[PDB]
Parts: structure tokens; C-alpha cells; sequence
């Protein structure tokens, strides 16, 4: 490159990683120091504008040459954003003589962009260890029964009319004649996770675990809360609780483990004694008179029959939030002896909570997205951390989430299904995650992922539930009609791609299953074993992900998109570390020559693919390696 009227585009780039931004997750008095990497010499100046919510205008912040990269290839120009409390946002104006090009968090473009700027968000910070690790998501039923003794037994209770139903281990899901779906139980419980917490921690090597709903309700999944202060008898007591967290927290079985509770607060089940549909309670609730105690908790259009619900579902009341001080806020997250609070503090001290339909959580039976939705979360926020300032918040939301995250008061992070399920299904098996067709090429996949990492600053990209399935959707084994390596090459980005790897209970060795709830089937421990080729390169990816941060928190750079043969190549690169992953889309192998050279990976030197165990050397800027159809090569040094 040279000064010739000419900003050469692939030479540009910028992110938030270590090599770029000494400081990612900055208090009010640090200043943000940003490094803009180009081609040696290839141009004449560059400038960093930013606009400050401060005072509501651009800001101006000429960069200069700092140095150049240990291959000599390139040039990285720096310029510094000044320490304040205010949020920032900001993008690059590059120049080459009459050549001009801009750079913000959706890559280079000839105009100035609009959107998709960087963020800079003083004193918000999202817990390191979310960042860092591996979850494992666990529907309690169907995990694993390590005590028998608390089965839901075939007509052990019946709600609303109809009874129980017990299935063997193993059998199909749905309820039988006489039954409901959502009342069929296989015996999972506490017990059964804390018993197979060595499969979690050590076989696969998860230190994060999240749990569907744990609290009393008269369902399989729980989501319709009859008491939230105490585990469902189905699943043991408070105590057996106790023991499992103090288990995942425990070093002597594994690393420090985590643990993420699902929490309902938007409604709570019809059979709670603050409504009392069914009359379970002596109390009074608000179904049953409008001079219950607890009447104002809920938003009745004609009581006691038509009220404000969860999509509808008279099963799930709507809890009214009404106005800041309110006993509803209290109870859920003000006070000590909250729902959230409870949980977070001593004899429980868990780790996070997952914010269950929270776009809706709203006052008066509103349907939330609105002023006062975001208003109690930023309070939830307060209380949270005030509590535990390495809680993690993570909110469940299916599209962009940036009006509950891009300010730093709300949620840490949220789930990713926009951004990281959906683009993945559609690339790999070339159907929705509802498993309806819908097919996309490498160049789109690269774009939509870059296009959702955008909507969110740094640290709550890091920070993003990522999983390939959920209790909400069909499953990824399904999905790929049945291809195992389909779910390979899934698992080998899901371990090296930008986000929290979050691993649904069954993933790992291939389990298929269709909408809800054929997606909750029970867990096969004879399949769960390195013996199944899919939990065996499960366990290399954690491995591989926990032993090097730039996996976890580096820069992310786009390095292949090939629609012809369908190959996929980026890299992930910090301080110390520099890895180029290989993805091969396609059912027939192919020989790919990588450019390595774009991460400064210097000749001579060795890579190992961590895959294979196969080691290569970089030549003339390349390694050429082999990879099979629907698989990948981590070529990482
Ligand atoms: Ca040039
Ligand atoms: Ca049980
Ligand atoms: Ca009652």
C-alpha cells in the first residue's frame, strides 16, 4: 500500500479487543485510548469523531501514527476519547489524499454511516466471569432424578381438572388421553443435578449453570409461580437447593462453578395465593375478592374473570408493577426479603438470574417495551448489584435487545436469539429455529452476525446467552434432519464465536426434538459419554475456549466468505494469542489456503488445529489445511 488517493478497505480494522482499546469497560476518570489498524503506509490522516450525550454533539479527535505490527504489514494509527462520565458513541473518518472511507461497528463504508457506531459507556460493567465461561442450560424434569422419593406420580395432584401423569425415563413427551402436556412429569430434580454435576463440570467442563423455573408451581416447566420463596416440593426444598449451590461453587470438584435461576417476574401462576384462582389458600386472593390484600398486584378489565395475562393465558396473571415504591417492586426486587434479593443473598448467594418475558414486565397491564419497563429494570438493576455487583442479569428477548442493554443500567446481557441462534440455524441446516425453511449463504451469515454484534457494545456482546437450542424452539439435531456433523460444525463456532456458549441440556450429544414440548425430553446418560462423538468434541471446544481469553474477550476479525465452497473463516486475536477458525459449510471436503497474514500470525511460525491435533506452518502469509464437509479447523498460536 502507499499513499496513492486509495484507502485500501481490507487493511482497515477496528473493534473493542485488547490490540485496539486499552480500556473496554472504562470508569468516569478513564480516558479511552483507541488504536485504528490500516495497510503500511497506505494513508494520510485519520479521525476519530464521537458524540457525547454530555452535550448532545460530535466531537473531533485527530489520530496519529503510533506504530506498526511485528510482521510489518500494517499500521496502527491511535487517538484518545477524554474520561467523563457520559456515554459515547463513536466511528472513524480515514483518509488517503482524495480517497476517503468510514469505519464504525459495521466495518468500512464509502459514506458516512448513520448507525452502528462504537460504544463508550462509563461504570457499566458485565460480570468477567459471564464473559468467560461456558453455561449449560438444565430443564429440571429432565435432566437427571436423584431421588425418586419426591416423583410426580401419575394422579399424585390435579390443577384446574386434570391430574398428573408420570413417563419412564426415556418415553415420548406428550400427555396421554385424559392428561395435559404441561402436567406430564419424568421425576428430574436438585438432587439429580448436583449428583451429575461432574458430567457438567468435568466431562464437558461448563462453570456455568442455568436453571428453567425451580420455585413451587403446579407444572412441568413452572413458568406460572405459586410461590416463589420455595423450591417445588417435585424438585426437593430449600435446603437441597443450598446444597447444590454450595456444590457448583465448590473448587474441590472442577472450576468455581455458577448459577444462573430463572426469573418469572412479568406474572405469576393463576393458583398463586395472591390471586387464588382455584382457592388452595384460606386467604383471600385477588380472584376472590376485590378487598384481598393483594387485588392491587394484579389488572382486572372486568374482575374477576377478564384480568391482564402473559400472551393471554388466563394461567398467567399479570403482575402490575404500578409506580416506583410500589409493594409489587417490593416484593420482587426492593425489599431484603424479595424474590431477587432472597436469592442473591446469604444461605442461597446465587449467581444471576435470567429475566423470563421481561420486555413485558410493566405497570396497570401494560404490555411493557415502554418508558416505565425500562424504568424497573433500571431499578432492578440497582438492587441487584447492590447486592452482588458480580450478579448477572439476563434478559429474554428475541430480537435486537439494545433498548434494555445500550445504556448500562438495565440487563447485562441477553438471550441471543437474533444474533447467534437464528443465523446459525439458517446457515447450517438452512431452516428457521422453528424449523421452517429458511436458508442463508456464508457472505449473509457474516453479515447478519456482524450486523447483530453491532447492536450491542462490547462487553454485552461478550456477554450474550448464545445457544443453538432452548426450551422455546425446536431442536438443532432436528433441525439438521438428524446429521450429526451438522451439529459439529454448530458446536465448533458456538465455542469460538463472540458471546457466552450456551450449551441446552441434550445439544451436546445430538438430541433431536420438535416444537414445545418434544424440545424437553429427557436426558440419555447412555449417550452422554465421549463415546457419542458430539459430547467428546464438546469437551476439546470448552477446553479449547478456556485456554485462550482471546476465544473469550478478543477482537474478532471476518477473514473468509466463500459462497462457492462454502467456507467461513475468522479470526479471534488479543495481546497473546492469535486464532483463525476454519469453517466448512459444505458435504464435501475442501483445501483451504487461510490468510493469516491479516492477524499478524508471522512466517514461520507454527499453528496447531486444535480440532485434529495436527500442526502446520505459516508461509507466505498462508496455511493451507484440509477440513472435512460440515467441520472446522481451529488454527490457533
Ligand atoms: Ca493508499
Ligand atoms: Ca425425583
Ligand atoms: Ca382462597
Amino acid at each position: 500500500a502507499a499513499n496513492d488517493n486509495n484507502v485500501e478497505w481490507n487493511g482497515l480494522f477496528h473493534d473493542q479487543g485488547p490490540l485496539f482499546d486499552n480500556a473496554p469497560e472504562p470508569t468516569s476518570t478513564q480516558s479511552v485510548t483507541l488504536k485504528l489498524r490500516t495497510f503500511k503506509g497506505d494513508i494520510t490522516s485519520a479521525n476519530i469523531k464521537y458524540w457525547d450525550t454530555a452535550d448532545n454533539a460530535f466531537h473531533w479527535v485527530p489520530m496519529v501514527w503510533d506504530s506498526n505490527d511485528p510482521t510489518g504489514t500494517f499500521d496502527y494509527w491511535k487517538g484518545t476519547i477524554p474520561a467523563s462520565p457520559s456515554i459515547k458513541y463513536y466511528r472513524f473518518q480515514i483518509n488517503d489524499g482524495t480517497s476517503t472511507a468510514w469505519y464504525n461497528g459495521n466495518g468500512p463504508s464509502s459514506t458516512e454511516p448513520n448507525a452502528d457506531d462504537f460504544y463508550i459507556i462509563p461504570n457499566f460493567k458485565t460480570p468477567d466471569w459471564l464473559k468467560n465461561g461456558v453455561m449449560y442450560q438444565i430443564f429440571p424434569d429432565r435432566f437427571y432424578n436423584g431421588d425418586s422419593s419426591n416423583d410426580v406420580q401419575t394422579g399424585s395432584y390435579t390443577y384446574n381438572g386434570t391430574p398428573t401423569e408420570k413417563k419412564a425415563w426415556g418415553s415420548s413427551v406428550y400427555a396421554d388421553p385424559g392428561y395435559d402436556n404441561s402436567l406430564v412429569f419424568f421425576g428430574g430434580d436438585l438432587a439429580g443435578i448436583d449428583q451429575k454435576l461432574g458430567y457438567i463440570k468435568k466431562t464437558l467442563g461448563a462453570n456455568i449453570l442455568y436453571l428453567n423455573p425451580i420455585f413451587k408451581a403446579p407444572t412441568n416447566h413452572k413458568y406460572d409461580t405459586q410461590d416463589y420463596m420455595a423450591v417445588d416440593p417435585a424438585f426437593g426444598d430449600n435446603s437441597t437447593l443450598q446444597t447444590l449451590i454450595n456444590d457448583i461453587h465448590s473448587t474441590a470438584n472442577g472450576p468455581k462453578g455458577y448459577l444462573i435461576l430463572d426469573g418469572v417476574f412479568n406474572h405469576t401462576g393463576d393458583s398463586h395465593p395472591w390471586f387464588d384462582k382455584y382457592n388452595n389458600f384460606s386467604s383471600q386472593g385477588a380472584y376472590e375478592s376485590q378487598s384481598s390484600p393483594w387485588y392491587n398486584y394484579y389488572t382486572f378489565y372486568t374482575w374477576p374473570d377478564s384480568y391482564a395475562s402473559f400472551l393471554g393465558f388466563n394461567s398467567l396473571p399479570k403482575l402490575n408493577y404500578g409506580n416506583s415504591g410500589s409493594a409489587v417492586r417490593g416484593v420482587i426486587y426492593n425489599n431484603s426479603n424479595s424474590v431477587a434479593k432472597t436469592y442473591l443473598n446469604p444461605p442461597y448467594s446465587v449467581d444471576g438470574w435470567r429475566l423470563d418475558a421481561a420486555q413485558y414486565v410493566d405497570a396497570n397491564g401494560n404490555n411493557g417495551s415502554d418508558v416505565t419497563n425500562h424504568q424497573i429494570w433500571s431499578e432492578f438493576r440497582n438492587a441487584v448489584k447492590g447486592v452482588n455487583s458480580n450478579a448477572a442479569i439476563i434478559g429474554e428477548y428475541w430480537g435486537n435487545a439494545n433498548p434494555w442493554t445500550a445504556q448500562g443500567n438495565q440487563w447485562d446481557a441477553a438471550t441471543n436469539f437474533d444474533g447467534f441462534t437464528q443465523p446459525v440455524s439458517e446457515w447450517i441446516t438452512g431452516k428457521d429455529y422453528q424449523n421452517n425453511s429458511a436458508s442463508i449463504s456464508t457472505t449473509q451469515f457474516d453479515s447478519w452476525l456482524r450486523g447483530t454484534r453491532a447492536n450491542y457494545p462490547t462487553n454485552v456482546q461478550q456477554s450474550m446467552m448464545n445457544f443453538l437450542s432452548n426450551h422455546d424452539i425446536t431442536r438443532f439435531a432436528t433441525r439438521s434432519g438428524g446429521d450429526l456433523w451438522k451439529t459439529y460444525l454448530a458446536l465448533i463456532f458456538q465455542m469460538t464465536y463472540v458471546g457466552t456458549p450456551t450449551i441446552y441440556y441434550g445439544d451436546e450429544y445430538g438430541m433431536q426434538g420438535g416444537a414445545d414440548p418434544d424440545n424437553r425430553r429427557s436426558f440419555d446418560w447412555s449417550q452422554a459419554t465421549p463415546s457419542n462423538s458430539a459430547v467428546a468434541l464438546t469437551q476439546k471446544l470448552i477446553t479449547i475456549r478456556n485456554q485462550y481469553p482471546a476465544l473469550r474477550t478478543g477482537s474478532f476479525m471476518t477473514l473468509i466468505t466463500d459462497d462457492t465452497n462454502k467456507i467461513y473463516s475468522y479470526g479471534r486475536f488479543d495481546n497473546v494469542n492469535r486464532i483463525a477458525v476454519v469453517l466448512n459449510n459444505d458435504s464435501v471436503s475442501h483445501t483451504v489456503n487461510v490468510p493469516v497474514w491479516q492477524l499478524s500470525m508471522p512466517n514461520g511460525s507454527t499453528v496447531t488445529d486444535k480440532i485434529t491435533g495436527h500442526s502446520y506452518t505459516v508461509q507466505n502469509g498462508m496455511v493451507t489445511v484440509a477440513v472435512d464437509g460440515h467441520y472446522g479447523a481451529v488454527l490457533a498460536q
